[PDB]
Order: C-alpha cells, then sequence, then structure tokens
C-alpha cells in the first residue's frame, strides 16, 4: 500500500482537505444568518461533542483499513462488521464524495475563472448607492455561469467557464495522478502556506477598511459578540453542527480514504488533532474575519446579514469583489481573494475524489492511472447535470452534502463504537498515538455523540418528509433520478469487486 512520506505532509494534506470553501464561504454565511455570536457557542460545542470525536473515529479506522489495504467504506464496515448490509452501507462512502465533488469541482472552477478575470482585469467597473454597486458584479457572475432572467430551469453557462471548468478538472487530474505522497503530498506542503498567507493578508487588508457606514471592527464584534437569545433555536444548533461536518470533511469517507495511507504503527491522534484544529483556526479566525467584516464595513450590521441571507455565492462572487472594487488596488485584491478561493477548493476536489479511487485501485485493482481517469470522466460527465440544470446544484448539495454526511457520520460512528466494540475500537484509535485521548471521550463517542446526531436527524426527517414529496420544479426529480442511479452504479462496481475476490 502506498504511504505518506512524512508525517508534516501528512498533517497539510489532511489540513488541505479539511481547510476549504467551507471555511471561507460556508461558514461566514451561516454565523451570519444564526446572529454572529450567537452561531458561534453552539459551534464550538458541535465542534468539540461532534467533530473531534469523529475526525478520530475516521482516522481510526482509515488506518486500520488501510493496513489491511482497504481505503473505502464498502471494504472497511465489512471488516469491522461482517454483512452484505455492512457493504451497502459502505456504498455511501463513495456515493456522497463523488456526489459532492461532481457540484463541488464546478464551484471552484468559478473562482478559477474569476481569479483569472480579475488578474487579467476585465471586470465590471461601478462608478454611492450601493445597488448600482452590485449590480455590475450580480450582472458579471449571472453572465459566467448563464443565470436565468425569471426562474427558468435552464443554464446557459459561458464558453469561458465550460472551458476553465475543463481546465480545473485538468489540474484535479494532474496532482491525483501522481499518487499520495508524491502528488497530493507536494501539493499540500507548497498550497497550504501559501493559503495561509494569502488569507493573513486578506485578513488584515480587510482589518483596515473604515467608512462611515461602519468598520471592519465592528464585524468582528458582531461576530465574537455571544447571544444567549438564540440558545433555544433549534435551527441554529442544526446549522452549527451541519457546518462542523461539512468544514471538517467528516462523513464524506474522505478523512478515512487519507487515513488508510497512515501506517499502521503512525501516530493518529496528535494528528487529528492538529488537522482539525488548523481547520478551525482557517475557519473561524481567517474565513469569518473577512468577508462579514468588511461587509459590515461598507454597508452597516443588518444589510450584511441580508445579504448573507441572500445566498451562499451572494457574499464571495458578488459582494466583495463589490466592495474591494472601491478601493485602491481593488481588482487586484480581488484576484488574491479567487485564489485564496480556488487553493482551498484545490485541496479539498482532491481529497473527495480520493475515495473513488482508491476503490478502484484497492477493490478492482485498477491501476492508479486508470482509477484516477475514470473517476475525472465520471465527475466531469455528471458536472453537466449541475452546469446546465438550475437548483440542481443545491438539490446535490443537500442529500449529500448536508443530510448524508450526518446519517453516514452516524452510521460509521455505530459500526466502530458499537458492533466492532467500544473498547476494541478505543485501543484502536489510541494504539500508536504520541498522545492519548481524554477518558471522557469514551463516553462522548460511545453516548453523547450518537444520540445527538441521532436525535438530530429525526428532527430532520420529521420536516423534509412532507416537503419532498410536494416539489413542483422538474429539475430536482431529475437530480434525484441521477444520483440514484449513481448509487446504483456504485452498489453495482462493489458487487463486482465482491465477485471478484470469490
Ligand atoms: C470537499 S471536502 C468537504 C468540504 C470541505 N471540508 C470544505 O469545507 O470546503
Ligand atoms: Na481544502
Ligand atoms: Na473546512
Amino acid at each position: 500500500r502506498e504511504h505518506w512520506a512524512t508525517r508534516l505532509g501528512l498533517i497539510l494534506a489532511m489540513a488541505g482537505n479539511a481547510v476549504g470553501l467551507g471555511n471561507f464561504l460556508r461558514f461566514p454565511v451561516q454565523a451570519a444568518e444564526n446572529g454572529g455570536g450567537a452561531f458561534m457557542i453552539p459551534y464550538i460545542i458541535a465542534f468539540l461533542l461532534v467533530g473531534i470525536p469523529l475526525m478520530w473515529i475516521e482516522w481510526a479506522m482509515g488506518r486500520y483499513g488501510g493496513a489491511q489495504g482497504h481505503g473505502t467504506t464498502p471494504a472497511i464496515f465489512y471488516l469491522l462488521w461482517r454483512n452484505r448490509f455492512a457493504k451497502i452501507l459502505g456504498v455511501f462512502g463513495l456515493w456522497i464524495p463523488l456526489v459532492v465533488a461532481i457540484y463541488y469541482v464546478y464551484i471552484e472552477s468559478w473562482t478559477l475563472g474569476f481569479a483569472i478575470k480579475f488578474l487579467v482585469g476585465l471586470v465590471p467597473e461601478p462608478p454611492t448607492d450601493p445597488d448600482s454597486i452590485l449590480r455590475p458584479f450580480k450582472e458579471f457572475l449571472y453572465s459566467y455561469i448563464g443565470v436565468p432572467k425569471g426562474d427558468e430551469p435552464i443554464l446557459k453557462p459561458s464558453l469561458f467557464a465550460y472551458i476553465v471548468f475543463l481546465i480545473t478538472m485538468f489540474i484535479n487530474v494532474s496532482i491525483l495522478i501522481r499518487g499520495i505522497s508524491k502528488g497530493i503530498e507536494r501539493f499540500a506542503k507548497i498550497a497550504m502556506p501559501t493559503l495561509f498567507i494569502l488569507a493573513v493578508f486578506l485578513v488584515i487588508r480587510v482589518f483596515l477598511l473604515e467608512t462611515p457606514n461602519g468598520t471592519a471592527a465592528d464585524g468582528l464584534n458582531f461576530l465574537w459578540t455571544p447571544d444567549f437569545e438564540k440558545l433555544k433555536d433549534p435551527g441554529v444548533w442544526i446549522a452549527a453542527v451541519g457546518q462542523i461536518f461539512f468544514t471538517l470533511s467528516l462523513g464524506f469517507g474522505a478523512i478515512i480514504t487519507y487515513a488508510s495511507y497512515v501506517r499502521k504503527d503512525q501516530d493518529i491522534v496528535l494528528s487529528g488533532l492538529t488537522a482539525a484544529t488548523l481547520n478551525e483556526k482557517a475557519e473561524v479566525i481567517l474565513g469569518g474575519s473577512i468577508s462579514i467584516p468588511a461587509a459590515v464595513a461598507f454597508f452597516g450590521v443588518a444589510n450584511a446579514v441580508a445579504i448573507a441571507k441572500a445566498g451562499a455565492f451572494n457574499l464571495g462572487f458578488i459582494t466583495l469583489p463589490a466592495i474591494f472594487s472601491q478601493t485602491a488596488g481593488g481588482t487586484f485584491l480581488g484576484f488574491l481573494w479567487f485564489f485564496l478561493l480556488f487553493f482551498a477548493g484545490l485541496t479539498s476536489s482532491i481529497a473527495i475524489m480520493q475515495p473513488m479511487i482508491a476503490f478502484l485501485e484497492d477493490e478492482l485493482k485498477l491501476s492508479r492511472k486508470h482509477a484516477v481517469l475514470w473517476t475525472a470522466a465520471i465527475v466531469f460527465f455528471s458536472a453537466h447535470l449541475v452546469m446546465f440544470l438550475n437548483k440542481s446544484l443545491d438539490e446535490m448539495d443537500f442529500w449529500a452534502g448536508t443530510i448524508g454526511v450526518v446519517f453516514f457520520g452516524l452510521t460509521e460512528l455505530i459500526i466502530f463504537f458499537w458492533i466492532f466494540g467500544a473498547d476494541k475500537a478505543w485501543e484502536e484509535i489510541n494504539r500508536g498515538g504520541i498522545i492519548k485521548v481524554p477518558r471522557i471521550y469514551y463516553y462522548v463517542m460511545r453516548y453523547i455523540t450518537p444520540a445527538f446526531l441521532a436525535v438530530l436527524l429525526v428532527v430532520w426527517a420529521r420536516e423534509y418528509i412532507p416537503k419532498i414529496m410536494e416539489e413542483t420544479h422538474w429539475t430536482v426529480w431529475i437530480t434525484r433520478f441521477y444520483i440514484i442511479g449513481l448509487f446504483l452504479f456504485l452498489t453495482f462496481l462493489v458487487f463486482l469487486a465482491e465477485r471478484r475476490r470469490n
């Protein structure tokens, strides 16, 4: 089996997996919609009671299976639990990261296209009226991805966006095709430091923004000023948990796959904690101190919150660059922003495609070259669905990137810490660890976490089961139909891999 060269490269590769678009786009939106500081309390708690324990759990499961030559859940779920149904559940460890990858890589190609256009200086040019400043950039984005005037089902991506997507795929391939140590690790040691530098620079530059409408300090205050009136709102807890799952790459089967390349004897405790810690630092300190403070600086808190609620991409691709264009060298500053997003996304995209690649290598015994090329072909082809079908992206991000990750997170925890045995799991986690997991986390993993997630899923299911059936748009049905087809396809591959063994 292939292994990580150094401990540092391992940390940066894992950090690269977690730290991504979720930090600089998803988080700011989530924190702003839930009342800033009010969102921080449930967020930290969710990080302690869910993020950390699951992180360690995924690392352990990854290394455990990796020792036997299996990096994907279909095989690992079977090693921990002997059953056909264990393999079927394991299919999600491929389905989720593949589905997510389909639209994630497209969003990534956006930041690249924007990065390129902002570098060359091809951007809209605003003249004191907020709408007259934002409109040009809204029209810019809509011209790029091909947004319809009314609410029409069809998208019309510009030739450029399409070509940029091809290029993005090519970049993802050139990195993945070189393997774990030569491809991902090498790039991690570069991308990450660069990412951190750009982030710090942007945070500082943004912190210097002060206008008659407010300052960046007002945004930092808003985000870090506690509010206990929102602690009774379940939605805030749900959003915080969802964010923790998405930002830490939990339930994507990505962490497990990456962990399967960790030598059986190497530590996974201190390594995992470091990766997760690096992600939170990059999330709350960096990600939360760029977008939000900037919007609050120019448009004040009320408007900033309004803009955050407006959409997930509205703050990142429209509002922020619009704000920069009003400052000296704002065009180049926008370039740095989109270059930051691109690297963060690139380090993450290669992580959610790896599970698929690792399954082809491990279970179907395909060479690394073929596995990567086929995985790229699949994602690229499937991507057309997100490119040309409106609301398709949201559907995939919901079923896979929201509901699926939590369900899968609960499933993997139940399989590892209950069925496989709590003591055996605990001993497997601490084995070879430079430091040891606090004894208390044994009862967080076994009791607190699964209960919290179970409750969360029940609540979710109750609200979504009626809405699903009554949904007018056909685009969403096509999407559901197709992703379901993907699931069958993967289940069929798992079947073939199972027969080859015999
Ligand atoms: C694409 S890996 C899962 C998502 C990633 N951790 C992010 O926050 O962007
Ligand atoms: Na990343
Ligand atoms: Na993250």
